[PDB]
């Protein structure tokens, strides 16, 4: 066989789907069920297949008011799907496909028609099959086994009977056998299609009763064999994916395009049923990539390659005692949700991401290493097979990596998928009242920027921006990032001049608490999800350049720490009904972690001694016992010691202050007189960086510098900043991380919960009469997490809400 062809009747296929799914239309009127319709069977025969696809049309006097536009809809998509469409001027349908059968037949295809139409069951043959809309394999044996003929003889017992419109209106019966029960017994010496005389009534009698009935239900046979034409059988060309997605949209049913992912797929492999072996790869595909919020699609596993597919995902689910393979925290959000225990096993994300983490993404990850992130449960199960195996026997030469992973990244999935599948209450009842508050307080800003100005124009509408600055004349340029475009604009423009009017500063004020508002007061009571009734935030394990937990939906992160609305929308989280919220935060981590790190006796021995480090840092900078530091010293200490973090510059803290130049640059020179390690570490980070190519965390995780050794200054201040900026926080992520994974079992049996992790902070919930001794056991946990040169202190609170508890 040189090939399969599958043969579509779309003339009959749209027209039997516009008479189907009646309902269906776009919520807005448009009538969709016969697009639909066609799209479904369609997809039904290309699962199963053929290298070449033909779709035949009529190449108008009474047909439905809507039928055309639909069957114009049906078309579009056939081309976009890189289908072969085809309508010969003058021919019917039918005989088309016939004729396109028979060819391809002779030419060495075994062929496949998609049809309803029971005409085209005469051309039943091996070679010539046909497909049902419905189902079923049509076929000649399918013709004796269901109807005692054969396909020589088919489109004749059609033509004692009627279908429907094939208008035969008269059989009688005769020993009750109708014309139907009939049917074959009159395939013994013809009569009506050639001799045969004298016979029974009915039988014989209602044959010839009817002339004129028979020289039109000829149209059986109106599938010549023998249209001339030519069109070749090639194979499908390529889809319109950006117009199949447009397409698809505008028929609202863009929802379900995944499915026509399905037909390009890299050649199936070897198959297995369901229950895949102990220690199989899981691939998933869901309906939407939030967990909590999506419905697991598909569900299939990989061992060996051998990939097993489940025949309903979510039984499925508790057929496994893990999910092992490319997000499998994901999956385990979804079990939970599901009522289902099943902890997150391997996944090559967390391999990818400790080898390098600029491995932050499936669809990255997959690429870079001879794979791609597919949308089939199947094709991901494979892919999270090959993966773990290409990574695992990398990393497996580290031990330093295979520490981390082991005691680090595989068991914090298990508490990320916890956290994520908890969820925080949330007061709506303030939310509500907090966005009516937030509302005018925008509102008086707009007015401001028409009170002033003059013309009430209308903010954001960037064309007028431009236009109130010439009634009010004053723009020059910004500074080289992000230049000239309508976002380079939007991006830095007006900044800049921020500074001397209160117009372009009120500006300011008004277009960025509108982002505040839409994105953490507005989108959070449409969070709150219908089945737990707690908003379920997203952490993302890789992701950052730090190792620091990534969230987002929404993202916790930059909800404005320490000012009066960042602090007011803290007040949104509150704790369930007869619990308490417990935020235990780590005190100054990061410079107890410089301390650690550059093993400054000074620095250590502040921390050792219990010491304000700020006031400290103050009084050996400026002379005078700390007793006598006054408000100016502790700020400068205090920016110090926050810009020494990531270097800052010179020129940076003389900005930061009121200094000249000069000045901070001597206050600098005092900070390491006090603090020479702090300097030498520095010196030595970016010298291991250079040399090396990365720098580390206390626990090893590496990250990648190769911009230290650069040409522009510009360029290589940038990864010098990174370099030692990420041992520091690195360092003081993981101890998070860790602390996390040792806490989590005992939250278990103090009968409390971990729910947001942000910054320094982890926000836990615990029942009213244990809050107290859950704080406790946290502190604990949490200080003694891991041992370095100085204390580590951990600042905790207990309340109703997350304000309440404070930091
Ligand atoms: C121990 C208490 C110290 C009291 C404050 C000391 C301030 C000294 O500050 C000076 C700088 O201004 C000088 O340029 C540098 C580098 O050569 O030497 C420093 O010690
Ligand atoms: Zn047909």
């Amino acid at each position: 066989p040189k090939g399969r062809v599958l043969l579509v009747d779309g003339h009959h296929l749209a027209y039997r789907t516009f008479h189907a799914l009646k309902g269906l239309t776009t919520s807005r009127g448009e009538p969709v069920q016969a697009v639909y319709g066609f799209a479904k069977s369609l997809l039904k025969a290309l699962k199963e297949d053929g290298d070449a696809v033909i779709v035949v049309f009529d190449a108008r006097a009474p047909t439905p008011e809507d039928f055309p536009r639909q069957l114009a809809l049906i078309k579009e998509l056939v081309d976009l799907l890189g289908l072969a469409r085809l309508e010969v001027p003058g021919y019917e349908a039918d005989d088309v496909l016939a004729s396109l059968a028979k060819k391809a037949e002779k030419e060495g295809y075994e062929v496949r028609i998609l049809t309803a139409d029971k005409d085209l069951y005469q051309l039943l043959s091996d070679r010539i099959h046909v497909l049902h809309p419905e189902g079923y394999l049509i076929t000649p044996a399918w013709l004796w086994e269901k109807y005692g003929l054969r396909p020589d003889q088919w489109a004749d017992y059609r033509a004692l009977t009627g279908d429907e419109s094939d208008n035969l209106p008269g059989v009688k019966g005769i020993g009750e056998k109708t014309a139907r029960k009939l049917l074959e017994e009159w395939g013994s010496l013809e009569a009506l299609l050639k001799n045969l005389d004298r016979l029974k009534p009915a039988i014989r009698e209602k044959i010839l009763a009817h002339m004129d009935d028979l020289k039109l239900s000829w149209d059986l046979a109106k599938v010549r064999t023998d249209l001339p034409l030519e069109v070749d059988f090639a194979k499908r060309r390529e889809p319109d994916r950006e117009r199949l997605r447009a397409f698809l949209e505008r028929l609202e049913f863009g929802s379900l395009l995944h499915e026509f992912g399905l037909l390009e797929s890299p050649k199936a492999l070897e198959e297995a049923p369901w229950p895949p072996p102990e220690g199989a790869f899981v691939g998933f595909v869901l309906s939407r990539k939030e967990p909590m919020w999506a419905d697991l699609l598909a569900l299939a596993a990989a061992r060996g390659g051998r990939v097993h597919r489940a025949p309903e995902p979510y039984k499925a689910l508790r057929d496994l005692k893990e999910a092992r393979g490319l997000l499998a925290k994901d999956l385990s959000v979804l079990a939970l949700r599901e009522g289902l225990g099943l902890p997150p096993g391997d996944d090559p994300m967390l391999l990818a991401y400790l080898l390098d983490p600029s491995n932050t993404t499936p669809e990255g990850v997959a690429r870079r290493y001879g794979g791609e992130w597919t949308e089939e449960a199947g094709e991901r199960a494979a892919l999270s097979e090959r993966l773990f195996a290409n990574l695992w026997g990398r990393l497996e030469g580290e031990e330093r990596l295979l520490w981390l992973y082991r005691e680090v990244e595989r068991p914090l999935s298990a508490v990320l998928a916890h956290m994520e599948a908890t969820g925080v209450r949330l007061d709506v009842a303030y939310l509500r009242a907090l966005s009516l508050e937030v509302a005018e307080e925008i509102a008086r800003l707009e007015a401001e920027v028409f009170r002033l100005a003059g013309h009430p124009f209308n903010l954001n509408s960037r064309d007028q921006l431009e236009r109130v600055l010439f009634d009010e004349l004053g723009l020059p340029a910004i500074g080289k990032t992000e230049k000239t475009g309508k976002r380079s604009t939007s991006a830095a423009v007006l900044e800049a001049l921020r500074e001397a009017h209160p117009i372009v500063e009120k500006i300011l004020q008004y277009r960025e608490l509108t982002k505040l508002k839409s994105t953490y007061i507005d989108p959070l009571p449409d969070l709150i999800h219908p089945r737990t009734g707690r908003l379920h935030t997203r952490f993302n394990q890789t992701a950052t350049a730090t190792g620091r937990l990534c969230c987002c939906d929404p993202n916790l992160q930059n909800i404005p720490v320490r000012t009066p609305l960042g602090q007011r929308i803290r007040r949104g989280f509150i704790a369930e009904e007869g619990w308490l919220l417990v935020a235990l935060d780590y005190s100054q981590i990061e410079l107890r972690v410089l301390a650690h790190l550059s093993g400054d006796e000074n620095l250590i021995r502040v921390f050792q001694e219990g010491r304000d480090i700020h006031t400290e840092t103050a009084s050996w900078m400026f002379g005078v016992p700390r007793e006598a530091v006054d408000p100016l010293m502790r700020r400068a200490a205090k920016t110090i010691n926050f810009g020494v973090l990531y270097g800052m510059s010179a020129h940076r803290l003389s900005q930061e202050l009121a200094i000249p130049y000069e000045e901070a640059q001597a206050f600098i020179e005092r900070y390491f007189q006090s603090f020479p390690k702090v300097r030498a570490w520095i010196e030595k980070t970016l010298e291991e960086g250079r040399r090396r190519g990365y720098v580390e965390t206390l626990f090893g995780r590496r990250r990648y510098v190769p911009d230290l050794e650069a040409r522009v200054k510009s360029v290589r201040e940038a990864a010098e900043r990174m370099a030692f900026n990420m041992p520091v926080q690195g360092t003081a992520a993981d101890l998070m991380k860790l602390a996390m994974v040792k806490l989590f079992p005992r939250l278990e049996e103090m009968g409390a919960r971990m729910l947001l992790q942000v910054h320094d902070e982890l926000v836990l919930e615990a029942p009213k009469e244990r809050a107290e001794a859950v704080a406790r056991l946290a502190k604990e946990v949490m200080e003694g997490v891991y041992p370095l040169a100085v204390p580590l202190e951990v600042e905790v609170g207990i309340g109703e809400d997350w304000l309440s508890a404070k930091e």
